[PDB]
């Protein structure tokens, strides 16, 4: 059922697995993510960014998720506001029925980030909603999370989970040269905070997905994601929520491109989007197995 | 808000205009249809085929429509089961919260049609839901509607509206040679029944929509829809519900193709589906003005 984020992530923290947190912008993405969760017996974080909420309407974002949760009541699901940028944004999400919100003030000075995050936490905790915040700057290897800052930040804000920057970045172009992450830094943050941790920019760009996209005439020149083995290492190091969006998009649109390329007379939407859903579903299912949330219901 | 189909079509019948009935299969189509209704200040029939209901799930089909009705509470909307094929299908729709169902047994012999239609009407009227039936086979120019058949059919079945076959057909390829419809037959049917009438296969395939689809590499060789003038003539003749599906799909997919063509690196779903929604919304807006439902709220 729909539950507070911390219920799902505290279990993952206790047992040492990671739970994929998958973004959606419409019904097709949402359906595919739920079907994957049902097929792999996995709990789900379902995420909507502020841009996604504007596209859908916050009423429809929550409404669709509630319908899906009733379709699959045995699956623990948290509905999460990804990259909330203001107190008001988080407040609106809480009011609409989100069960988890991220307040992202990572680019503010430490004390400003802490003050804003603390303000969101007070509001969200009053409403039974969990909160994520961020420290460090998301970019490839000051910059990265400062573990002693994290220790103080978490203690003083009472935030439920923290996203520490350890060398990932958003999007399909995460690394020029060989992938590298600061796992020692991650482990120190985990020791000092002892809460669930969140990895942003965690898409892998898997080989089969890249191949699907390129085969359909797509251009992914230069793209590189987080290696599977690095995602596993991150979970061993204390990551329990693994934000994944780009992988889902590439897989889905590859299938849309393929149909568009091949059958010029095709305009039945379902013929584009059924294959697109299937590819997205399969990406999510494999990722659930990789991170270890498979079979945790 | 969500109202019985007859509430909308009786007003159309009384005041002599047509109300477009638009199919959807997902959030994008539905959102575009509602935004059109809102901008044109027009009542809406929103319909879902059994195929669309399979694709979405009936819980999601109805659920999304209810959320949209809450978003635009001032718009009269009927949620209509398009081409229901069995009593059980119509019953499932009624229980799920549809406010209008079509029982399509036009392929049965006249008395089989009447028997089945009468059973559906009894069940539907008992639940405050309106009913559409059909007489004639839906091909171009025995087959077409027999006005005397219609007279008896309506009086004894108590069906709320009737779809008489007068020369239209489903899909992009309605006519070889210049379009022709049997408006005399239409007018006779209206005179004998004096209820709201429904035109199926009413897509026009507008020049600008064709142009968009062809420009994006699509193939629509040999396609022809109902001329705008003919739709206007149908409404003058007593058509109050005008089923439109193909026009919407082509305009939508034309934009998806264009996006795929113009940027091989593009895989943000919103970048595909925002232009698609806009093209679909514009088709609907123009159709509402054409049929005369603009400003009828
Ligand atoms: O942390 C996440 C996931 O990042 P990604 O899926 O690109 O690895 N996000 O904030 C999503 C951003 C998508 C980039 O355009
Ligand atoms: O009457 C119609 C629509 O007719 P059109 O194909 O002209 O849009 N419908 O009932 C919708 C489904 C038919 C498939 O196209
Ligand atoms: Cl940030
Ligand atoms: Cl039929
Ligand atoms: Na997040
Ligand atoms: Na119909
Ligand atoms: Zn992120
Ligand atoms: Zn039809």
């Amino acid at each position: 059922m729909l539950v507070k984020g911390n219920e799902i992530l505290l279990k993952a923290h206790k047992e040492g697995y990671g739970v994929g947190a998958f973004n959606f912008v419409n019904f097709e993405m949402l359906n595919a993510i739920f079907e994957a969760g049902n097929e792999e017996n996995s709990p789900l974080f379902i995420q909507a960014s502020e841009g996604a909420i504007k596209y859908m309407g916050i009423d429809m974002a929550v409404g669709m998720v509630k319908i899906m949760c009733e379709r699959y009541p045995h699956i623990p699901v948290a509905l999460h506001l990804d990259h909330g940028t203001t107190f008001e944004s988080c407040e609106k999400a809480v009011k609409a029925g989100f069960t988890s919100v991220m307040i992202d003030a990572s680019h503010h000075a430490f004390e400003e980030n802490l003050e804003l995050t603390s303000k969101v936490v007070k509001m969200a905790h009053n409403a039974g909603v969990s909160v994520e915040a961020e420290l460090g700057r998301l970019m490839g290897i000051a910059v990265l999370v400062n573990p002693k800052e994290a220790e103080q930040f978490v203690k003083e804000s009472q935030v439920d989970y923290l996203a520490p920057a350890i060398g990932t970045s958003h999007g399909a172009f995460k690394f020029k040269g060989e992938p590298k992450l600061d796992f020692e830094r991650l482990q120190e943050v985990k020791r000092l905070t002892n809460i669930p941790l969140v990895l942003h920019g965690a898409s892998a760009i898997p080989d089969n997905v890249r191949k699907s996209y390129l085969d359909a005439g797509g251009d992914l020149k230069g793209s590189k994601g987080v290696p599977f083995e690095f995602l596993q290492e991150s979970v061993k190091g204390g990551i329990n929520k693994v934000n994944t969006d780009t992988d889902l998009r590439i897989a889905f649109i590859a299938e849309v491109r393929k149909v568009a390329n091949e059958d010029k007379s095709q305009f039945d939407l379902r013929k584009f989007f059924s294959p697109a859903q299937l590819a997205l579903k399969n990406v999510v299912k494999e990722r659930m197995k990789l991170l270890g949330s498979a079979n945790k219901i």
